[PDB]
């Protein structure tokens, strides 16, 4: 799968290559690199071809850089894929040569997937496909107010890069002119008495429904840094969680939280609970609302009313 990499290594600039330029560097036939190129088209990548000539990219894309990210970080491990199934099988698939805070990043993901069965949309250098590993003492409980932190975070990171008004929806995603613009997917394995082992997806909406994109809200930022912005306050973050739970977010969730004090829906399965959000409760339970009549809820999921 390398030479794909090397080419669109180098249509990356978004200038013209003439397959003429390209096998030599490549010290191959322009044949060879029609090939290539079709596996490239595969990737969500839009090759714009002219014949016998050479080849273009309409967009130019930025890529990874291990090294740029790595770089900062601070203590990193970090593992950078750039073609996969999926961030959070490969970690899935590996949870015990793992440690506490392990990432990996992909520049585009063959099955990606969603919460419910659905399928996630992870073309080539286009967005943010990311995954961290994490493991909890006391076991399977927590995660909740895990996956909250993880939001809340996300939403600070964004919030101090630009995109300044970047919310949060409880439990599992973020929001910006009330379109979904990033997508959390929390996988747990657990034992009773034994360390919870958490995968932890985020999928984040760059380049240009429902759904919305930073590139449409024109807010336009760097992927590396972005990276690794994240990945440090998480790793960050996760610590402090496993040092003492929401207490010290809280806070933080209800001036984020995008439908507090809002008309909402909340379904576990198929039943629909309907009135007011008041945030969340000191266990990432949502708190709702119902005729001056505030409860606790831990499932379903929430849509707008
Ligand atoms: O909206 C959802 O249902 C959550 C989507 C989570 C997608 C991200 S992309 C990186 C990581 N690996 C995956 O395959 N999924 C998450």
């Amino acid at each position: 799968n390398t030479v794909p990499l090397k080419l669109i290594a180098l249509l990356a600039n978004g200038e013209f290559h003439s397959g003429e330029q390209l096998g030599e560097t490549l010290g191959m036939s322009r044949a060879a690199i029609n090939k290539h190129i079709q596996t490239l088209r595969d990737w969500g990548v839009d090759v714009f071809t002219v014949p016998g000539k050479g080849y273009s990219l309409p967009e130019p894309i930025q890529l990874l850089n291990a090294k740029q990210i790595l770089g900062q970080l601070d203590g990193g491990s970090v593992a950078v894929l750039p073609v996969i199934d999926s961030t959070n099988q490969y970690l899935l698939d590996r949870i015990g040569e793992l440690k506490s805070g392990d990432a990996c990043i992909a520049e585009y993901q063959q099955a990606g997937r969603g919460r419910r069965g659905r399928k996630w949309f992870s073309p080539f250098g286009a967005n943010l496909y990311l995954s961290m590993f994490w493991r909890l003492e006391q076991g399977p409980a927590a995660a909740i107010g895990l996956s909250l932190v993880i939001g809340i975070v996300m939403a600070e990171v964004l919030r101090k890069l630009g995109a300044d008004k970047v919310r949060v929806k409880w439990p599992n995603d973020l929001y910006l002119q009330d379109r979904k613009l990033a997508g959390i997917l929390v996988e747990l394995t657990g034992k009773t008495g034994d360390a919870a082992q958490i995968v932890i997806g985020a999928g984040i909406n760059m380049a240009m429904q429902g759904w919305i994109t930073l590139q449409e809200a024109g807010i336009n930022l760097d992927r590396n840094t972005l990276a690794a912005m994240l990945i440090r306050e998480l790793r960050a973050a996760l610590e402090l969680f496993e040092q003492e739970g929401l207490a010290p977010y809280l806070s933080r969730w209800e001036k984020l939280d995008n439908f507090i004090n809002r008309p909402v829906k909340l379904i576990i399965g198929d039943k629909e609970i309907f009135g007011i959000s008041r945030g969340i409760d000191k266990q990432g339970a949502l708190l709702l609302e119902q005729d001056g009549i505030i409860k606790p809820w831990m499932g379903g999921e929430i849509s707008l009313r």
